[PDB]
């Protein structure tokens, strides 16, 4: 129903070519693993939209939890420091575990890894959770003289689709685990990790559902009325590494996906 | 703090690097306008991280809304076709508008602007909301049977720092508007573009503020108990380009940055 006096000339004209682009519809293939990044194709510009399907993809969306009266413009530049402090420990730490595929949104970052990495996803997840809460959190204290900045976290797992957009060219996902799990850490707690009910099903060793002693570590949340997800219960871990047994159990729990 | 047996080695060696990058302290410098991409340099590794200042940069986040149903995997693809008439029309829509600087998120889109293209964000914001409206949901409504998908739409405006980091760089950006332009968007209705009151506050034509008579456009909304602004209002706009004046609204509009 777009008429031409309701848009601008160069608007109308780019509307209707991509009225054109999605009428032809799409093609997809399935690959099972993340590919590398120059085994996507980059499409002539007339043919339908090419997708990768990748099977059952983890997402992980770290944010930074908290942080509103931190300031890039006083003095003390604190959220520049805590960035840095947040985000790069982040990247770093997700690359030491390998992870496929990383980027940087807004104050977060999120990590894809493939199907069969659940366990090493996990592992990442809660070394980087340890460390905001150890580390982050405590410094940041110490330089703002007493407020309290976080994380909050989340993780979904589902089928996605891949292809390269050029605006060089980068990845684009299309499908639920990188918005879901973005939706599940903005509705975590600081220091809390939310994660869909389709991963948590995929979680069975006691070394990730039970604490070393030091009680299930997972509670169900009813996220329905969130109006926002595409399944009816998150999972919450609240908790971290152990001071004394974490090195032992995220050892033992990146084993996991080797079996 | 940190306890060895709390963490793997490679990770606790890696938390210990970046502690010792934010107690080099930052340094800051002060840049008008989004720099060119090479412009922004890539900085030695010893140093203490440097970052550009751009005073009052607005960010706009657009967000598909109302897609739990559209699927990757059944035989339809909906949700890929979905993707494609709403991001890449955004791409294309903010680029058309000379946006400075455009990323891709989850299933939204942000575009940065200069301080001094105040009206020119707004024109681009509610182009591309009305082909949300207008073309992009019945054509979604059409080819799924019934299922009403749209978008919804934030934008805020405070300085923001920028630098780069190598994952070749990117961009990476330190401050409010980004992540508050994403979780104004997040909290919108479907066609419902929320802004932050520092940036409505620059909005003063009555080509922005009133309708052409097909009445007060923006309504205040306070989002004190949302916890995560650090602002006091917001004002919401539902309307879109009207279907007779709409061109020669937006023409005026675009004109208002030039004077
Ligand atoms: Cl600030
Ligand atoms: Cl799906
Ligand atoms: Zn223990
Ligand atoms: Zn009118």
């Amino acid at each position: 129903g777009m008429k031409p006096n309701q848009f601008l000339n160069s608007s109308f004209s780019i509307i209707n070519e991509q009225i054109e682009i999605y009428e032809r519809g799409v093609t997809t293939q399935k690959v099972n693993q993340i590919p590398k990044t120059d085994d996507i194709r980059i499409q002539s510009s007339d043919k339908p939209w090419h997708w990768l399907e990748i099977p059952d993809l983890i997402c992980v969306f770290v944010d930074m939890k908290g942080s509103t009266q931190l300031s890039v413009t006083r003095q003390d530049r604190t959220m520049a420091s805590a960035y840095q402090l947040f985000t790069n420990t982040a990247i770093q730490i997700f690359h030491d575990f390998d992870t496929p595929y990383i980027d940087i949104k807004g104050d977060g970052v999120f990590a894809l890894f493939n199907s069969n990495q659940i366990y090493r996803a996990l592992a990442a997840t809660v070394t980087f959770k340890t460390f905001v809460k150890e580390v982050f959190t405590p410094k940041i204290k110490q330089k703002t003289k007493g407020i309290i900045v976080g994380g909050h976290y989340g993780i979904d797992q589902k089928t996605v689709l891949v292809r390269k957009i050029g605006l060089r060219y980068n990845e684009v996902w299309a499908g639920k685990p990188i918005n879901m799990a973005a939706k599940l850490a903005s509705l975590a707690n600081i220091d809390e990790l939310l994660v869909s009910d389709r991963y948590f099903n995929n979680l069975k060793s006691d070394f990730v559902l039970k604490s070393c002693g030091c009680s299930e570590l997972w509670l169900p949340k009813n996220v329905t009325e969130e109006n926002k997800f595409d399944f009816n219960k998150a999972y919450s871990l609240t908790s971290a590494w152990c001071p004394i047994h974490g090195r032992f159990y995220c050892q033992n729990i990146l084993n996991l996906d080797n079996a």
